[PDB]
């Protein structure tokens, strides 16, 4: 029956309600009870407030009108207002006090996920204050989670006038009886009820959600902790930079603030960062999530040397140049992890801060050919398998779905060990034709990967592994240096290739290195423990890169 | 004969030289003459400084080594160093003191323009100081102007070792005798001379440029003031955002800092901002230069209503949403100018600041149908010509080169008056088949436009003019408001359509409005007076939007 849910902003999706600062100010200031609410509401349908809510006047124009009203109200109540009583001040303070009521957003989210059309319907104002950015940020963070945002000041109508509920119904393409509407103001619910909408008078959130749960029959309270927001690829800004004639790099870009460049591993995608992109933007960073050379919509030349670390690094520097970025924070995972340590070592002036998930920094061994170093560790045997051009391409390209479904697995689901891969004749020789879907990924998400790898396949990606010697010789130039810019190493308890202990000597080369550690997290860190990853990166960003 | 010019950074392209802070510090501090330079140079080929310059160690590792050296040098000179004498401090201060020597850059620029291969060859260091961003910014600003940047610490060689001059020659693909090499250090010139390169020992800039002028036979001194840096389209980062299903917007993006969204007029392009894009990035802004809906690589749906101001505005808001920008500064010209005033009036929370070149803000007249208002001004007659779908498309699409060559003209070159265009039967009825090239534009630049307009032609662009009534009705909703966010109006003395006096009542609607005015500047402001435009926008940005 119910197909749509409509939430108000003030006092429903955001708390404390600014209407409510009127009440608290009176108390705080020992003013006559209601005085401020009377001034706010003076003249009713024809007063300052309604013109403001209709978008006739802006907030800054309304401020001195509400001032006049407070003066008139106190005159008729035979009282005085404080010295330096300031509506601008009261409203500035109230508006930045109000935060998203997280459990109400999550209930809206959940309803949207079960197929509800969701909408914000709100009486609000054209805000032109010096401090208006605060509210613009709130609205941005909320509006992305709903099908419609309807603002009194944009449609020229206000709750409780009946026409706005008709506008609402009409926007929803729903009949009244398919809609639940929640509001903290009874008068505003009334015309919804008159049409036969289900209504919830929201006092405390939990009670309102209990009613919402009863009436929709969906669990909203006590639900398990939900994944962070993910990215829909076709809602991203897609960026392209030519860094030299045959080579152009694609990235996805979200947010403003210090630039943070995300570098994925093998065989992945900008999309591997889908859980960190909104969270880091939301946290005040300009996120650039690359397709690394070899992948997705970035170029993928065939030649092996196109993928030695040196070339890859110079290219990332050039990418900063063409974007006009003197620095970025570099954050890498797997191969991307190795690359950012090298960016720190060879281009510190371009790296605001460096962090790696799983990939430790290991210096080159000048006394040992790198193939041999690789042979000394049974778990890098997969890297030897990747040497012979063609062999790994053929296995990985043969059935793309099966490739990513076999690779992308949590630590308790795994079907392939990186163990004696050459001997066995391949990575998938002992895994199923049709692996089950990991808890970490939807079918839709696997198919995104599949589609990305249809463009260039695995030649470029694999070439990353085919410059051991070249990288060795380049890295040897860096053996007297240390990494002295801000640096974070995040180890993954259950990555059985990039084990935590592999990172244990890193303080020798990076004496002020900071750490995080994620338990019960396999190799695919970002999608395995998105929540912990986000928290560890934002904490480290805010304190070391900001 | 000479085909290449090579400049050093310290003391040639940038001043004061940091080598020179050693000398001044000794003086300032009454230390033994040369003490600091001895410590700097201690151990020669095997000392700390040479390892630093070779990229063996980073700056932060070198700092305490040079400290030890100063201590040893003063011990053997039987003197003491000051309390709180700090190499970190001395170097921090020296490195931020050094600026681009503008006349040397401009001489390099000019030589590049006459076909020289230009290069920076420098002894420099891997800089990992907290304050390294300062130098990264300098290098970025310089390196874009040269074919090659060769850094001692990247190639593992230093002046004066002979191998680096061979590396140089080899990078230039030149023989020694085709190269002029300028340096402030004689010992560094010597091996260039040994190979038979022309060398200039740079003490003061002007003398060095006189020698450079004699020897190359090109005028470098006393040259007229040059245009600002322009953009090469295929070196830009190109951005794409889908704002709704059939509509995607393209922009070019350069720089970091507050977001500044540039909105071109009819019939133009992101490329119309080519002179402001580097200057505003350089000035500390994140520039987004749009193709507006209808143009270039943005979508161009056919329907007229796709281009009413309301839709265009909502779309620019959506563009901010998908980029995760809560605000931007909006700067517009012509139609883009009109659009940004409307962004200010209907989305102030999304507009950090608003500025328009040429286009004044005029409120809707609620007592007069807009066609009639347009008819009251002989110079808007061209707007009536644009009403009838097809008519203006056919004339403007007929010969693209001729279209832009006839439109893009300075105030003293013009071939078309906007005067009785309907009556005459068209915009170009009395202009040549092959107009001469305006001083404002190269043939190459015209052809960029031509190529952009081959994608969609003039239907979408023209539709901007075909919603007079619709815009009127929408604008009437805004008649009680004022623009109270920061705002700049720039008038163009010789724009005979958007005349300066058309803007004279704007203070009534925008009481804190700021102004700039450009003399002897026609309708195509950005390319007509790029230098004055840049200066007026940066001054206004830095004080009102920052
Ligand atoms: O799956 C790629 C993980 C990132 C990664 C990439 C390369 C690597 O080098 C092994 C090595 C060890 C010693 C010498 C040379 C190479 C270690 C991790
Ligand atoms: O060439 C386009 C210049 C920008 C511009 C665009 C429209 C405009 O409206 C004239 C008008 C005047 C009065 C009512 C309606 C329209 C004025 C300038
Ligand atoms: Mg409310
Ligand atoms: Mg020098």
């Amino acid at each position: 029956t119910l197909r749509a849910a409509v939430f108000d902003l003030d006092g429903v999706l955001a708390l404390p309600a600014v209407f409510g600062v009127l009440g608290r100010t009176e108390e705080a200031l020992a003013l006559p009870r209601g005085l401020l609410n009377d001034a706010f509401q003076k003249g009713g349908p024809e007063g300052a407030t309604t013109r403001l809510m209709k978008g006739e006047i802006t907030l800054s124009q309304w401020i001195p009108l509400m001032e006049e009203n407070c003066r008139k109200c106190s005159e008729t109540a035979k009282v005085c207002l404080p010295k330096n009583f300031s509506i601008k001040e009261i409203f500035d303070k109230a508006i930045s006090a109000r935060k998203i009521n997280r459990p109400m957003l999550q209930a809206a989210l959940m309803l949207r996920k079960k197929g509800f059309t969701t909408a914000i319907l709100t009486n609000t104002w054209l805000d032109d204050r010096a401090e208006r950015d605060g509210l613009a940020q709130l609205m941005c963070e909320l509006k992305m989670h709903f099908d419609f945002l309807i603002e009194s000041c944009q449609v020229g109508m206000v709750k409780p006038e009946p026409q706005i509920y008709k506008f609402l119904l009409d926007t929803l393409k729903a009949s009244p009886s398919e809609v639940v509407f929640l509001d903290d103001i009874g008068a505003n619910l009334k015309p919804a009820r008159d049409l036969g909408m289900v209504t919830i008078l929201v006092q405390d959130t939990d009670t309102a959600l209990k009613e919402l749960e009863k009436v929709t029959g969906i669990q909203l309270l006590n639900t398990p902790a939900p994944l962070p927001t993910s990215c829909n690829p076709s809602d991203m800004s897609h960026g392209y930079v030519t860094v030299k004639p045959r080579v152009r790099l694609h990235f996805v870009e979200l947010g403003s603030g210090p630039a943070v460049c995300l570098c994925h591993g093998f065989p992945e995608s900008w999309y591997s960062w889908r859980y960190q992109i909104p969270a880091l933007a939301q946290a005040g960073y300009r996120v650039l999530a690359m397709d690394m050379k070899g992948y997705g919509e970035s170029s993928a030349p065939p030649e092996i040397e196109e993928y030695c670390m040196e070339v890859l690094c110079k290219e990332m520097v050039t990418f900063l140049d063409k974007l006009g970025l003197s620095q970025a924070v570099f954050i890498g995972h797997d191969w991307g992890g190795m690359l950012v340590w090298y960016m720190a070592l060879f281009y510190p002036e371009r790296v605001r801060a460096v962090a790696s998930l799983n990939t430790p920094f290991i210096p080159a061994n000048p006394n040992m050919s790198p193939l041999e170093s690789i042979k000394a560790n049974p778990v890098f045997d997969y890297q030897l398998y990747f040497q012979e051009p063609g062999v790994a391409e053929a296995e990985l390209e043969q059935n793309l779905s099966r490739t990513f479904k076999s690779l992308f697995r949590a630590s308790d689901e795994s079907v392939l060990s990186m163990h004696k891969v050459c001997e066995a004749g391949g990575l998938f020789v002992n895994s199923p034709e049709e692996p089950s879907l990991s808890r970490m990924v939807t079918e839709e998400e696997i198919q995104f990967y599949v589609q990305q790898f249809k463009k260039s396949g695995f030649r470029g990606p694999l070439n990353w592994y085919r410059n051991m010697e070249r990288n060795w010789k380049w890295a040897c130039k860096s053996l007297g240096r240390k990494i002295l810019i801000p640096a974070l190493m995040v180890t993954a308890e259950k990555d059985f290739v990039l084990v935590p202990q592999m990172s244990q000597h890193m303080e020798d080369w990076i004496p002020h290195l900071k750490r995080g550690h994620i338990e019960d997290c396999g190799h695919w860190t970002q999608m395995d423990k998105p929540t912990e990853v986000n928290q560890i990166l934002i904490k480290w960003l805010d304190s070391d890169a900001r």
